[PDB]
């Protein structure tokens, strides 16, 4: 029925670092043309074009449609933004699977985009301050990392979960240790570079070519794990050493019926099995994978025990460790390359970043089914099954 | 097999007026208890809320979700905001039917919202101002109404699609008189009542309810549009009379599968037979309905005069006539309570509020088929075919 | 030795009122042209100005050049601003008599501007904010307001002199209602006429002319006075109604020596025969007038008791009776015509402000002996001995 | 009459550099207590305190004051900052000169102070903006160096005075390179570490003794002068190397009547023989210096051939040239140890700098006449006369 016929992401930037400048749908128009090359497929067969994007304040109209453009998808195909923040890149797959499924396309470019660094400060100023101080706000911040229920960051709502999961700062930190020293073995081994195209951040006094994760650490220690104190919660148990960080990334699919793609002599990543989203209680945020997962599964007709290989977003350590310890797969099989903590978190891209990541690792060992999961502020998980042919 | 059961639009404010400190999702949660109160569903059944907003700057995480929060839909239930700029209000719509459709929910809420009043300004300072002033941008301007690839405002399209289709200025002033006699019609007959919901703006010294559309115009005369000035091409055709407004509102769709409306008691308000998105040059966008009209009736079956009603957006007075005049419908079944020159045009809601107008007016004249389309910025128009039970 | 032949201020306005958006250099302007005016003296013959002003931020280079260029002064003349809070406006006249009594300067124009309204909000961002919201701040609130050592606004400062002088909210408020009743008699018997020259405010849409202190309030009632609530100190005694305002205003006096005047028959509208400037503790800076009165009058071998009339800026109604009750003048030759609690406060003009009207009430009622003193923020005061001749 | 009796200013520091986030009140407080300890003055004794300083935004009240009172001025003085851009430094000895002279004070500190490194960015926004990107204006440039009757920056007004005195880029650069190379053998031989009093950048992570001017260019080239292109006129002559540049320093001058220096067995370092302000065209405003010398030696009784020594601002090499051109004075007695080009140009503290400059060399060689003069944007300038006791 549906299936990924190929995918593409750029490596993931740091905040403010190689991406610095670089517009979401500039990185977008790239990985867009990757997945068409890499398919075989021209950008005039493309019927829309779906990018999940969370903070895309004076990108200007529609950055989706300007990512299309960018890339050679002709004026007539169309193009769309969509939110559910740390969701959205993979839901917007699941939005082009429902596109073709019901007969209103043929092929769809999906997946998400995401400049942290280039998030801009805003203010509400036409009505006037009259008199006094007015605060500036960070819109990544805001708009991005902020609970709009209880006023606090996502990193206290992964605090609420450590003290409910019961786990200790040690546990988290021996969570982000691992994550960053597979990040780094993968990375060593060009296990990410099947996934990874180039983007050339065209420069003045030189271009640059940024094809490798820059956010990853190598030779992370624990002891300098342990020295670092809580961001959140100033006698907290989260840290910038065991939460994913700030970051700028772009990842899609080209997504097609399983059909086409064999009329087209195209050998598939996977078929889309299913996908799910539910709600949980936005204090505990990080729950949100529990459910979604179960469900996707349901909808799959799948087992936990069935599933080859999982990707399961880094938001924080916290809620990484709740989320395995409650649906009980076998960790050797979860983020088996490393996660968000080492590999970084472009909020609107990572959801499609962890597809790519699946994707690509299911085809180089193997593996016939996988699973993909992220936790969403404001009280949500999105959960997807993927199959090989 | 999938039904729209209710409806509900707030009223359209005018810009800085009576919503101009009102966050659009104040104005979403109104209309999502609406839909929920008019078909008798209540909120604890809704699997997900959809809705089309273009600018959420500074409104923090997900203003979907927190209009769904607000409205009361449980924190089990998912939400999410997307952007087709123009098109999303009735796109949200398209994409809800779908969730349906797939059998990934069975009760979804959908439609959009805006406050073009709210809208900040914002400036990229992450790296520090060494020396010189800086722009503070507008959102309103740059990621609502302007053209990203070739820097104009839809204004410009605009007089693009005037001087190409050969409209002249007392054509497009003739047709914006008749827009606002339409409306103001409509509005004493008490013709906007059913559809709108009265909106409670939440006072200090004192609390006001707005129940009525107030940037309709009373008594607009043919010469006070004929002397005003051209307000994009200093030497152009396009005026403030014959264009839409800047406005606030929000609307949207309580959807179901008619089956489901029947084990309900619902008498739903159409049925949706189709819906389609095409892509045009961005420099003549609001030429975007005509592809997207015709697509939508052909997967309906239907011929153009198979049409008892149409609600074809007003985005300018050029490119309404320019679509009429090119689709060839008859005059009379087109925006038969005013349009959004009259009206006004709060970007990401605009559609699901002519979805509104479109099925509150079929059951009350008791048309059976109705198409409501939109132009959008970029180069796109969507439009979607009902048909009454 | 040094008169003032003649002197002029404009009417005071309202913030954000009349001259909301007029900056203070066009209102020295119209001050500098109508003191030329005054005593038959040409803008050629002018060797310097200087003005008075606390709160220049973004007019420009040098405003008291702006204002001088703009009123014709010849370029070969030159002019300053200088900042010594509230007391600006009248140093500034202490000033300029100092540069014809050492032999620089013939003739000079001192005095002094303010648009509290103009002032801006401020960042230093040169720096760079990495991430988080960042203070947009007031510099009327800022730089004109607040003490520099104790952190809270002038107000408190004025809490402290009525604690400490044991003032209730009934002395303090009877004081507030008598100072607008006298304004408002004087300015309904044409008192204030002879020294406000009109200004012009350029229109677009008309040009407005703006003759009349516009603060002063007409009919003003005991009751609604004691109705206020305490502004600085939520328990406190000092309201809005017993403080002066923030303001908008110039002012000034054009010098020479007496023998210059006589060569050129003007009659002078006084000698200057002594000035003083004394510091005090800034948590009391109220009572900066005693020691500075105390001063000029024994510099000007004077006895209180030989005074006439004496114009007491009136910063607050507590300071202002704290400085009546130590002084121990009779208080119906202070303020006879109403002080800045109903005329308002535009800080840098208002030393200027009161010179003017008392030297304009001495001719009127052919008073011989004259004093003006005003409080200044951080600690000080600033009096003024004039004679009429 | 008046004297110097003693002298100190910090090292002048460069843009965003040593004292990048340094308040220019903490800067003149140490060089007030520097004055008053070289003299054997101690600061009870002070009866008022003048600081020249052009950009004082966002500081907070009166900075002169809060300067002063670090210092430990006692709160019974006075204190006031003035505005003369350019020339406010010079001008305020003067003005305190002023206050001795007609015997309104005995002990006088007075100077400049500057931080352009922590000069804001503001906006007016009391009225709020309705719609339309607005400007957030760099303070620095607005109100420190752009014209404000041509609208452009003081380097035109450089263009200016070379082309109409036919200046080449050549002998501009070459001006330019022998300041950098005076003012560097200085720097090595000492004869700075008399006049700089050391300034102590509290810190976190340590604080830092600045004792060096920190803009001087060690072994600046004539090659590297040549290839930098106009920064002002896009085909002009004026550079980046052969202007002066942004800077932030305080200095000042402790003054007395030369019978109290007598008194106190106190040996001054010079007496105010004559100082003049004159204006001259904005345009030109670098041509200031020759009518304000010319009338300040007029005022001593003194030839141009009678100076031994002569401080000229270095505003820009073009205007420096006009003025030794035009004046004829020796040009090896002319900024001996270099010039602004090299040592930098603190706005406010500029004109107290140089004349630090000029006395302490004075005193070393044992010249007997100098004067010290700048230009000041808006066409004007000041010169003052010193001669040795």
């Amino acid at each position: 029925s549906i299936v990924i016929a190929s995918a593409a992401r750029t490596a993931v930037g740091s905040f403010n670092g190689a991406f610095a400048n670089t517009p979401a749908h500039e990185l977008g128009a790239t990985v867009i043309s990757a997945v068409l090359e890499r398919a075989g497929v021209a950008a005039g067969e493309v019927n829309e074009v779906i990018l999940g994007q969370v903070l895309p304040a004076g990108e200007g109209q529609n950055p989706a449609r300007q990512a299309a453009m960018k890339a050679g998808v002709p004026q007539e195909a169309t193009a769309w933004g969509m939110n559910q923040l740390c969701g959205s890149g993979l839901r917007a797959v699941a939005l082009g699977m429902q596109q073709i499924a019901t007969g209103d396309a043929s092929i769809i470019v999906a997946g998400g985009m995401e400049s942290m660094s280039m998030a801009p400060h805003c203010a509400h100023l036409r009505g006037g301050v009259k008199m006094g101080d007015f605060k500036m706000i960070d819109t990544m911040i805001k708009d991005g990392l902020t609970d709009a229920f209880y006023g606090y960051h996502m990193g206290t709502t992964a605090e609420n979960v450590a003290k409910q999961w019961q786990l200790s700062r040690d546990e988290q930190d021996a969570f982000a240790v691992a994550s960053q020293n597979k990040a780094e073995a993968a990375q060593k081994d060009g296990r990410f570079k099947d996934e990874i195209v180039p983007f050339i951040v065209k420069g003045r006094k030189g271009d640059i070519t940024v094809d490798a994760d820059e956010y990853i650490r190598h030779g992370a220690t624990l002891d300098s794990m342990a020295k670092l104190r809580p961001a959140f919660d100033k006698e907290g148990t989260v840290t910038a050493g065991n939460a994913s960080g700030l970051n700028d990334g772009a990842a899609a699919a080209l997504l097609m019926s399983e059909a086409e793609a064999s009329r087209r002599g195209i050998q598939p990543l996977g078929r889309i099995v299913s996908w799910a989203t539910v709600g949980v209680d936005p204090k505990v945020m990080g729950t949100g994978p529990i459910p979604a997962s179960r469900k996707a599964l349901e909808r799959a007709g799948w087992k936990i025990g069935d599933l080859d290989l999982v990707e399961a977003n880094e938001a924080f350590a916290a809620q990484a460790c709740a989320v395995n310890k409650d649906l009980g797969w076998d960790p050797s099989i979860v983020n088996v390359n490393g996660g968000a903590i080492a590999i970084g978190h472009p909020i609107g891209a990572s959801g499609a970043r962890i597809l790519n990541t699946l994707l690509f690792e299911m085809k180089r060992r193997g593996a016939r089914k996988g699973l993909a999961t992220l936790c969403i502020g404001g009280g949500m998980g999105v959960a997807m099954c993927i199959e090989s042919l």
